[PDB]
């Protein structure tokens, strides 16, 4: 085993793997339209970046390890590309994470704030900013045996540490991690929230934090809390302040929406109790099943719920399974099956299972970010930690050599693992990949 021959061979194996693993991703999305959401637009960009490292950044990172003599700007150029090609991969990961953040926490505005048009504009940013940082030394932030105007072509020789540590590390690689981490937790915390009536109707009707026009052009906020039928947005905003009790500018917090929602629930219940046909059924239900009945009122109305004479009878007799089947035959179930299905299950079980199941999609995304952040940090932290010690403790006992180059190997391993791992974990790709493998191979 010659020391570095091993190192180069790994880098080349990564090149192939990086290329191959990434050639697949962009290919799948090409022929399957289910994978042509705005999100996979971000994916194809990352995949392409990770292809570019396999062809140019890898051979460059390798050729920066020989020490041949060449113009400082000609050897800096090479080190700058490998920097640039990697900056993009870092920022491209942000595009995916933040996209997954809004899709989970703010699903309504997703299509509004996240259009296929805008997305392509955000990638343009990620790529330009990558150039801005990687090519900073070429602007003048550099460090310039062999002859005049020729240095030993070595990374540290041409790239100072005050750039790698202060600017590159903290501003370009670290704040991703801290950001990408914040995404993981806040998504994670959303998938594991304690369930209740408020969250229940947030899933069926959707939560709104800014005033919006309902389906009939009446200003509404929260979960279907109408403000006024007046055609004046200023009038609607005024009414909001009356209920909130402060200056809102047309915007409220999540807690304020829950106080409006709670007031609305208290109102629906008082109406149910006035109904000679709904009060007997309402009293004979436990807390969770009462939330299911309130859900039907918030959708149809008391007189509309009262129409279910038979299904209301079985409920008071606690014939849960029998009431469910009868509710399945209603026009209400036929016009909105998804919501009615979750509501019926709540009647059957008296639990939040049907809605808890709705969050399985959330935890899938959470577990999928644990991996991206874990690998990303595992692959990037080592090499940069090494840079820091060299910069702050020159006289220290440097870490072992063979290990140093491994850290370099880890940084490049990110390009092949990170994009493919996200795709392969979301099965729609898996079926698409196998389809390609058998058909063309
Ligand atoms: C996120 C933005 N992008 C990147 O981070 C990408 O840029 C590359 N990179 C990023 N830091 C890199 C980096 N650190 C600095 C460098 C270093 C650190 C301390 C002291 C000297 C050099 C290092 C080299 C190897 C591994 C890790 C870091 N050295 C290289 C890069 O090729 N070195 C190879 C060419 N030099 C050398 O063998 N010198 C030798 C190293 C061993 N001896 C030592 C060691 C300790 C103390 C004294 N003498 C003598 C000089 N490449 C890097 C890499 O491709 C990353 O993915």
């Amino acid at each position: 085993i010659m020391g570095s021959s091993v190192y180069i061979t790994v880098e080349l194996a990564i090149a192939v793997l990086a290329i191959l693993g990434n050639v697949l991703v962009c290919w799948a999305v090409w022929l399957n339209s289910n994978l042509q959401n705005v999100t996979n637009y971000f994916v194809v960009s990352l995949a392409a970046a990770d292809i570019a490292v396999g062809v140019l950044a890898i051979p460059f990172a390798i050729t920066i390890s020989t020490g041949f003599c060449a113009a400082c700007h000609g050897c800096l150029f090479i080190a700058c590309f490998v920097l640039v090609l990697t900056q993009s991969a870092i920022f491209s990961l942000l595009a995916i994470a933040i996209d997954r953040y809004i899709a989970i926490r703010i699903p309504l505005r997703y299509n509004g704030l996240v259009t296929g048009t805008r997305a392509k504009g955000i990638i343009a940013i990620c790529w330009v900013l990558s150039f801005a940082i990687g090519l900073t030394p070429m602007l003048g932030w550099n460090n310039c045996g062999c002859g005049e105007g020729q240095v030993a072509c070595l990374f540290e020789d041409v790239v100072p540490m005050n750039y790698m540590v202060y600017f590159n590390f903290f501003a370009c690689v670290l704040v991703p991690l801290l950001l990408m981490l914040g995404v993981y937790l806040r998504i994670f915390l959303a998938a594991r929230r304690q369930l209740n009536i408020f969250e229940m109707l947030r899933i069926d009707e959707g939560l709104r934090l800014k005033i919006y026009k309902d389906t009939e052009g009446y200003y509404t906020i929260g979960i279907g809390h109408l403000l006024t039928k007046s055609p004046s947005l200023n009038a609607a905003k005024s009414e909001l302040d009356k209920a909130i009790g402060r200056n809102t500018n047309g915007v409220i917090t999540k807690d304020e929406a829950e106080k409006l929602f709670n007031q609305d629930v208290d109102a629906a219940v008082r109406g149910i109790l006035r109904n000679a046909k709904l009060k007997p059924v309402y009293d004979s239900l436990d807390a969770v099943r009462r939330a299911a009945l309130i859900n039907m009122v918030f959708q149809m109305g008391e007189t509309g719920v009262a129409g279910f004479t038979n299904s209301l009878r079985m409920l008071q007799q606690k014939r849960w399974d029998e009431a469910a089947v009868n509710l399945a035959k209603s026009r209400w179930y036929n016009q909105t099956p998804n919501r009615a299905k979750r509501v019926i299950t709540t009647f059957r079980t008296g639990t939040w299972d049907a809605y808890r199941s709705t969050l399985q999609k959330e935890v899938h995304a959470a577990k999928s970010l644990a991996i991206i952040v874990g690998l990303f940090a595992l692959c990037w932290l080592p090499l940069h930690i090494i840079n820091c010690f060299t910069f702050f403790c020159p006289d220290c006992s440097h870490a072992p050599l063979w290990l140093m180059y491994l850290a370099i190997v880890l940084s490049h391993t990110n390009s092949v693992v990170n994009p493919f791992i996200y795709a392969y974990r979301i099965r729609e790709f898996r079926q698409t990949f196998r389809k390609i493998i058998r058909s063309h191979v």
